[PDB]
RNA sequence: GCUUGAGUCUCGUAGAGGGGGGUAGAAUUCCAGGUGUAGCGGUGAAAUGCGUAGAGAUCUGGAGGAAUACCGGUGGCGAAG
């Protein structure tokens, strides 16, 4: 449709829950996925397989996508961070350059108290 | 009376010692806008909760508060805090 020819794909990969993202380098998103709305409700969706599914059910169909080179950036801990990748970039586009944002607060906003169980 | 206790004077050193003022980066939250669409979030597992009145994710701009990520250590300063 937009035939943009290249592309980043944001991850956002938590203990709890991953999300791929689809994008332009100017902040487009064409299409999203995420482990627990690829039929993984529940413990499932915390683990590395289920993050691999939703990065290729994202990634298919890029027949109107058009997005050949696809530029990778994770952010957050995710479930080993690389299982995503591995299926991204076997699903077509070649990865170059992969960076990581995992935004590292310089102190401030007191995190919240711990967890006694 | 004396100089060894105590003290003053000259030249230097290290240090989160204390009070006042200024400024910088990261991140959280919130506000406006763009793409986008069915989930998000949380747990041992759930639910409440948020979202088709368009959430979450993502990009641009703006407001404001608080603390200074490594350096950082069987390091330092302070009578103690
Ligand atoms: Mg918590
Ligand atoms: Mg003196």
């Amino acid at each position: 449709r937009k035939q943009v020819s290249d592309g980043v794909a944001h991850i956002h990969a938590s203990f709890n829950n991953t999300i791929v993202t689809i994008t332009d380098r100017q902040g487009n998103a064409l299409g999203w996925a995420t482990a627990g709305g690829s039929g993984f409700r529940g413990s499932r969706k915390s683990t590395p397989f289920a993050a691999q599914v939703a990065a290729e059910r994202c990634a298919d169909a890029v027949k109107e996508y058009g997005i050949k080179n696809l530029e990778v950036m994770v952010k957050g801990p995710g479930p080993g961070r690389e299982s995503t990748i591995r299926a991204l970039n076997a699903a077509g586009f070649r990865i170059t350059n992969i960076t990581d944002v995992t935004p590292i607060p310089h102190n401030g906003c007191r995190p919240p108290k711990k967890r006694r169980v």
